């Protein structure tokens, strides 16, 4: 669980996160790291990078995720984990 005082931190994803961002439809440069993850989640969505099976894992290998998370696949469950993974790819303001 992460506290909700660090879910509204103001963040600025590096090129390559920001790339896939706005794929995705977040059309911004600046954001709270609520939105960072739901347009991740919604990423991971469009790309079918979520398990078929159900099993709380996304499989990001070969896929830009993948390169910018550094992990071939990670669970859903372990959110600081995640946003440990985020932000070694932007800059807190
Ligand atoms: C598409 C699918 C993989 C089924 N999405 C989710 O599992 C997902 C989620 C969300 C969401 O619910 O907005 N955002 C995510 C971003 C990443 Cl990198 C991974 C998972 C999520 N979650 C929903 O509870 C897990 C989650 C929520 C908030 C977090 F901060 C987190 F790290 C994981």
């Amino acid at each position: 669980q992460i506290p909700a005082s660090e879910q509204e931190t103001l963040v600025r994803p590096k090129p390559l996160l920001l790339k896939l961002l706005k794929s995705v439809g977040a059309q911004k440069d600046t954001y709270t790291m609520k939105e960072v993850l739901f347009y991740l989640g919604q990423y991971i969505m469009t790309k079918r990078l979520y398990d078929e099976k159900q099993q709380h894992i996304v499989y990001c290998s070969n896929d830009l995720l993948g390169d910018l998370f550094g992990v071939p696949s990670f669970s859903v469950k372990e959110h600081r984990k995640i946003y440990t993974m985020i932000y070694r790819n932007l800059v807190v303001v």
